[PDB]
């Protein structure tokens, strides 16, 4: 568009690049993503445009604003409020001394606030990871990109080759299960909680199996005592090596029997077992959470 000035690049998504951008006739600064297809086929499916547009109405304190959806020439841009950093910055920058538990935990409640709305009104996300967890000044977190996967689906590589990262994926995704559930938002955001608070992602790998043999390495194989019907899953095979389950005690120190009796709960195997967020709301983990305001160095 020439409706904006293009203050800079912020980076770079899964779907395309990502403006930091002016509006000239609000004086409004927002984030602009460009997204494309290639020109010739489907082209933007039809079916993107009606169910992302739908998405400008599921607003909530903790979820991204999506101001507009605006289909173009043969580009599809999303217009979305900015925000000063994301989670993967702010987890970088803090690698030294760590992000402070009470920070933690009023991050993980927003977070739970924001996904429990948009499980009530049937919207996952499918594809949570720090990078896609903004911050402001005041102490809010917000989720960015909700409703977006169904749309476009999840790439292996972004439009810029660049590795989609597995580290988040729950393992009913990986073992090949055909309808994700909300409960696979639950895991990625149990991986990111146990990584805010031991400054190491939990499940870093570089490959299916090798995400899913971490998995395994650290809660055990699944089998179906823990997990009924996993023998059952499309990628499963009889041949993984089968591996006992370490202690929570030993994968997230220094966390209290509270977050950790939490993080057990987000990570079950079963999804049907897994917490939900407005259940996760409600644990006593969260009988103390405060709004701390982070140091943010802009
Ligand atoms: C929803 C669009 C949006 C709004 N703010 N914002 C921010 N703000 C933080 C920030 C600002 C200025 C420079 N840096 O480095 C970080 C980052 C970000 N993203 C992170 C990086 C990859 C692109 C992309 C993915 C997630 O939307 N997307 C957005």
């Amino acid at each position: 568009m020439e409706n904006f000035q293009k203050v800079e690049k912020i980076g770079e998504g899964t779907y395309g690049v990502v403006y930091k951008a002016r509006n000239k006739l609000t004086g409004e600064v927002v984030a602009l993503k460009k997204i494309r297809l290639d020109t010739e086929t489907e082209g933007v499916p039809s079916t993107a445009i009606r169910e992302i547009s739908l998405l400008k109405e599921l607003n909530h304190p903790n979820i991204v604003k999506l101001l507009d959806v605006i289909h173009t020439e043969n580009k599809l841009y999303l217009v979305f409020e900015f925000l000063h950093q994301d989670l993967k910055k702010f987890m970088d920058a803090s690698a030294l001394t760590g992000i402070p538990l009470p920070l933690i935990k009023s991050y993980l409640f927003q977070l739970l606030q924001g996904l429990a709305f948009c499980h009530s009104h049937r919207v996952l996300h499918r594809d949570l990871k720090p990078q896609n967890l903004l911050i402001n000044t005041e102490g809010a977190i917000k989720l960015a990109d909700f409703g977006l996967a169904r749309a476009f689906g999840v790439p292996v590589r972004t439009y810029t080759h660049e590795v989609v990262t597995l580290w988040y994926r729950a393992p009913e995704i990986l073992l090949g299960c055909k309808y994700y559930s909300t409960a696979v938002d639950i895991w990625s955001l149990g991986c990111i909680f146990a990584e805010m608070v031991t400054r190491r992602a939990l499940f870093p790998g570089d490959s299916e199996i090798d995400q899913l043999f971490r998995i395994f390495r650290t809660l055990g194989t699944p089998d179906e005592v823990v997990w009924p019907g996993v023998t059952s899953m499309p990628d499963y095979k009889p041949s993984f090596p089968k591996w006992a389950r370490q202690d929570f005690s030993k994968v997230v120190p220094p966390l209290d029997e509270d977050g950790r009796s939490l993080l057990s709960q987000m990570l079950h195997y079963d999804p049907n077992k897994r917490i939900s967020a407005k259940a996760a709301l409600a644990h006593p983990f969260f009988q103390d959470v405060t709004k701390p305001v982070p140091h943010l160095r802009l």
